[PDB]
């Protein structure tokens, strides 16, 4: 293990809020003395988990592949330790590298994946409690790394520029109802592709907050679009394969709320549900009723639920799912209403995780 | 900490299914020799639980009271011991005795619950000192719910419906009744309730009426609680309106499971709170008003677990609130969820993410 991992992963991540995200876009050298120092610190924290996985996953390729990515990316932005963030080559040198260590962790999840199907194929995965932890954490580690050097990158980037209404990746004024909209059209062509019927959407807005106003949000309407890709995904497939007896197909029907602490999004489907048992089952990564793809999928990695999760409890949202078998799901997300409670929820290396690896 | 407690903890409670019970109420001896070793063990588990709580609150007169009780009770029990079931004087006696028990447990919980008010006036609770008297409460009631539960089908079978339990629980009826019981309380209080919109979905077996094998008083209080909270919150939250949104219902069920929703639109709850709300104790009205007690969720909610299935809430902020009851739809699978006391339990009572 390199000693820039050993040190660097004996510092715990320091969390952001979205008020202060949106803020590196209101000084250069603060983001880059930050960034330097704070980046090297998530990816060391990760690496040291990295290494505790079993020696048969950790030996996949795909594995071997992450951490030696992981570390170079670490090495590289170790060397701005000694510049100055007064240097504007430096701050233009690291723009770039940041824009390197995006590209080379751009197939990291797939490949991450992919090494998991390899040990599930060879050796074990849905059942082992210790593997579910580790993707938990080394997903949502990349999420918040990947979201902080885009912030950086979209700021400052000479080139890369970024949607000219939003503060890096975060939209001030995100339109949670045309994201909606935006999410359920993708799930709906992809779910012609697969049965020539999709089911329509029956949407219902309450600003409790401003009433009779359009409801906005700071958020970052890309993970906003996931989790509701997702979720209209898992419940237009149920509903359409419940449904395949019948001369017309229920629709999806979409609540949006804005209270005072809350924006919450109801995904309610007649999608004939799931047994309470198989509930938390759902949420594990692989875990699914469809068979496993070789390669425009619309179910059967398994990954919705649990990384759809993931962004939402990522600034301290979340996502539940609650169903009547027999009958259909409702799919709830919770984001929080206010940017100054939306804070990063990551993982630290340490004694506690360490011990994580009457009725 | 006498003799008798300490040998009958040393047992672990046998759960029995709903179809045990069923099988075994459709032989007066056997349920004899049954009831008098398994009463006492479960009395002396949690009597021995009782034993671990905070100083402060064993010494209450609430808490002495319910432990003098609990050993009083086990004693009358363990005295049967020395008696043959093939004896009829002694299955006459032993029936008494459980009405004895049954009318000496009469007053448990609220005299568990004053324990525990005069406890968190009085003293300062820190965090894990709060966790583990919820964890204790909810074992502790659940512990009562199957005393309770054994000794009256007992009662009512040696002394259509097998003792408490219905083979054919007509769930919408339970529903109804208890909307109804909820709906004279609310009218008395705020002059005016919310009505009951009900739909029913049988996926098990499409468009006959749903019955399962239950304990219609559990599910009449479960319901009963809810339907007083989304009356509330309808009536407290739509208080300058001309007329009130109905509460919603739906029942379904399928092939493993009973499901049953109530759907208010009574402003809901922010997530931050949800799982506060489930604290005995916790209630947003002040100390007859539908609220202020605090025990409808979470004694719901063991009501729920107690044969093995839940009870969650999700709400809309903002909006409304659905409450949901899981049952498990198969008699075999309902099997009773008991607090045993063992190093595990111990241990309980005995950081890796960023804050
Ligand atoms: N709305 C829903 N209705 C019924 N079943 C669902 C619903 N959403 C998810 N599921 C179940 O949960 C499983 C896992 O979902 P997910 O993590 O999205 O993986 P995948 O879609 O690849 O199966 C699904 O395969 C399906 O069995
Ligand atoms: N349907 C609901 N809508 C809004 N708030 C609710 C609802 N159900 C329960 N709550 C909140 O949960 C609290 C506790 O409920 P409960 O445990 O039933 O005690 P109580 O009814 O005596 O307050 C209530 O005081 C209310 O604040
Ligand atoms: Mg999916
Ligand atoms: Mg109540």
């Amino acid at each position: 293990v390199p000693r820039e991992v050993e040190h660097f992963s004996r510092y715990s991540p320091s969390p952001l809020s979205m008020k202060q995200l949106l803020d590196f876009g209101s000084c250069e050298r603060t983001s880059f003395a930050f960034l330097r120092q704070e980046l090297p610190v998530r990816l060391a924290n990760i690496l040291k988990e990295i290494d505790i996985l079993p020696t048969q996953l950790v030996n996949t390729s795909s594995v071997q592949l992450v951490k030696s990515w992981y570390i170079q990316s670490l090495m590289d932005l170790v060397e701005f330790h000694e510049k100055s963030p007064d240097d504007q080559k430096a701050l233009s040198d690291f723009v770039d590298t940041l824009i390197k260590v995006r590209n080379r962790h751009h197939n990291v999840v797939p490949t991450m994946a992919q090494g998991i199907i390899e040990y599930k194929d060879a050796c074990t995965p849905v059942t082992n409690q210790n593997l579910q932890y580790f993707l938990d954490r080394f997903y949502m580690n990349r999420i918040s790394t990947r979201m902080l050097m885009n912030q950086h990158i979209l700021i400052f980037s000479d080139s890369q520029t970024g949607n000219p209404s939003h503060i890096g990746s975060i939209d001030p004024n995100c339109d949670v109802v045309a994201v909606v909209q935006d999410a359920f059209e993708c799930s709906r062509m992809l779910c012609d592709q697969y049965y020539l019927s999709s089911p329509e959407l029956k949407l219902t807005q309450v600003n409790g907050k401003f009433p009779d106003q359009p409801i906005h949000i700071v958020y970052v309407p890309s993970h906003l679009h996931h989790m509701l890709f997702e979720l209209f995904k898992n419940a237009m497939r149920a509903t359409v394969e419940h449904q395949e007896n019948q001369p017309s197909l229920t629709p999806i029907e979409v609540i949006v709320v804005l209270g005072k602490e809350d924006l919450t999004i109801k995904i309610s489907d007649r999608g004939g549900g799931v047994p309470l048992r198989i509930i938390d089952r759902l949420f594990s990564y692989t875990y699914s009723t469809a068979p496993t793809p070789v390669m425009a999928p619309l179910a059967g990695f398994g990954y919705g639920l649990p990384i759809s999760r993931l962004y939402a409890k990522y600034f301290q949202g979340d996502l539940n799912l609650y169903s009547l078998s027999g009958y259909g799901t409702d799919a709830i997300i919770y984001l929080k209403a206010l940017s100054s409670e939306s804070i990063e929820k990551l993982p630290v290396f340490n004694k506690s995780a360490f011990k994580h690896y009457d009725w």
